[PDB]
Order: structure tokens, then sequence, then C-alpha cells
């Protein structure tokens, strides 16, 4: 059960505080992806929870196949996940997000009527900038995610000022 591997959101503060101190002291990059499964509620309502659960498993596996054991994958909300990447530059963070976006888009998953359900992700990315408050990093990634949603979904946006 790949779903049992996902980290619970209660551990966000502890992991972030550790990784923030680590990044400040080592000068390594630290970044966040906040990821929404496009149309998840509509899909769950139309096709039911078996289909929804299967989608969550396929999406979760796409995350694990594209990150390292030193990265973290959390369940953030009903439709959403947070990935914390350690030692990924801005370019590598964007490449990782794109690999994940593309993998989900290409995933074939059949509904009860034999149609393939179109799956996609919206992703907001942000780089840690040295500030001690992890909530600020989440907020800027979430602003980028909102822009990804409003610009039509199935896309990655990087926060910039």
């Amino acid at each position: 059960d790949v779903l049992t591997k996902l980290l619970n959101r209660r551990f966000l503060p502890t992991i972030f505080k550790r990784e923030i101190a680590h990044a400040n002291r080592t000068g390594t990059p630290l970044s966040v992806l906040i990821i929404d499964v496009d149309k998840f509620k509509e899909i769950n309502d139309t096709w039911g929870h078996n289909t929804g659960d299967e989608i969550l498993r396929k999406v979760s596996q796409a995350f694990y196949d594209n990150v390292r054991s030193s990265d973290y994958v959390f369940r953030y909300g009903g439709d959403e996940f947070i990935i914390v990447l350690t030692e990924a530059s801005e370019n590598e963070t964007l490449r990782t997000a794109e690999r994940i976006r593309s993998r989900v888009e290409k995933t074939k998953l059949k509904a009860a009527n034999g149609e393939d359900i179109a799956l996609s992700l919206s992703i907001g990315a942000a780089m840690f900038n040295g500030h001690p408050d992890y909530e600020r990093l989440i907020q800027i990634a979430d602003e980028a995610l909102y822009i990804a949603k409003r610009r039509g979904r199935n896309r990655v946006e990087l926060w910039k000022a």
C-alpha cells in the first residue's frame, strides 16, 4: 500500500525545522512542491471511491519514483500533497515537478465504463530563502499553486517576486 507510506501532515513542522537549520548551515538548496490532483473531487463523485483511491495510489507512486529517500512526501489535504526536496537546485526542482506532472498526465486509468480518465496535476514550487518560518515557504508555494490552478491546471508554477 503506497498510500500507507505518505507522511502525515502533523510532522511538517518538525521536518521543516530540521531541514531549514540544515540548509542554513550547509548552504544547500531546499524546496517545496505543493501538488493538487486536478478534478479529484469531481472524479470521485462521478466514478466513486474505488476509482479515487486508485488515482491516489498512482499519483503517490509517481511521487516516489521521482524523488530520493532524503526527500519527503506528505499528504497535505483531501486532494493535495507536499513534497519537500533537499539538495535540489531551482532547476532540478522544476525538472522534478515536470517529471511528476508528465508521468501523471500519461497515466492510463480506466473508469467503470471503460473510458480513460484524464489525470493531471497542478503544482506550485518555491525555494527556501533562509528565513526561519516554514509557514512562509508553504505560503509562497501555495500562491504559485493557486496561479497554476487559475492558469488552467496541468502545469507547474514557480514562485517569484
